[PDB]
């Protein structure tokens, strides 16, 4: 399949962080203002004036020079959350400075695009976007509303837990701006499930 991407980090509780979003063992973990895991999956989102924010460990990272693991807010043409929550997809970039690189990402939230295959990649400092839960969480992140910061050095003022994800963007990712990609759903690697805690019942069917 073919799709396009954007990047973001709004500190909001992930949509797949609520129970009943799909056949899973447990939904995606949420974190408190101090980036620590929360036990209550029914907690109010930090973007709804509540205490449930996005976990900093739900950041992208490089496995090797050709592959990275990550997370994204997804929207698939003619599909619903039930079919993508916690599902993993192997993306192979077809444009940008990272063309040819692969990245396996787990869907932890939902984007607002309709009629398209869109992956809004979780990237600290990639842009708060529509919602801003980072201001309530810890005073906010620097950068333009969409797209976020423009220089790696800007990651220096970020809360410690968000720095590596922020920097990953200017390293493995070579600051690629909205690269397009081909993608197929694949079984979620153990490392991703270990970060979110969420695994789909139909996951084993994939390879
Ligand atoms: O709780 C209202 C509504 O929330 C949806 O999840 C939110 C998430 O909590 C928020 O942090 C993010 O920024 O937006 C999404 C979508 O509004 C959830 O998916 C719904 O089931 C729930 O009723």
């Amino acid at each position: 399949a073919n799709g396009q991407s954007t990047r973001y980090w709004d500190c909001c509780k992930p949509s797949c962080g609520w129970r009943g979003k799909g056949p899973v063992n447990q939904p995606v973990y949420s974190c408190d203002a101090n980036f620590q895991r929360i036990h209550d999956f029914d907690a109010v989102s930090g973007c709804e004036g509540g205490p449930a924010f996005s976990c900093a460990d739900h950041s992208p990272w490089a496995i090797n020079d050709n592959l990275s693991y990550g997370f994204a807010a997804t929207a698939l043409s003619g599909q619903t959350e039930e079919s993508w929550c916690c599902a993993c997809y192997a993306l192979t970039f077809t444009s940008g400075p990272v063309a040819g690189k692969t990245m396996v990402v787990q869907s932890t939230s939902t984007g607002g695009d309709l009629g398209s295959n869109h992956f809004d990649l979780n990237i600290p400092g990639g842009g708060v976007g529509l919602f801003d839960g980072c201001t309530p969480q810890f005073g906010g992140l620097p950068g333009a509303r969409y797209g976020g910061i423009s220089s790696r050095q800007e990651c220096d003022s970020f809360p410690e837990p968000l720095k590596p994800g922020c920097q990953w963007r200017f390293d493995w990712f070579q600051n690629a701006d909205n690269p397009s990609f081909t993608f197929e759903r694949v079984q979620c690697p153990e490392e991703l499930v270990a970060r979110t805690g969420c695994r789909r019942h139909d996951d084993g069917g994939f390879a």
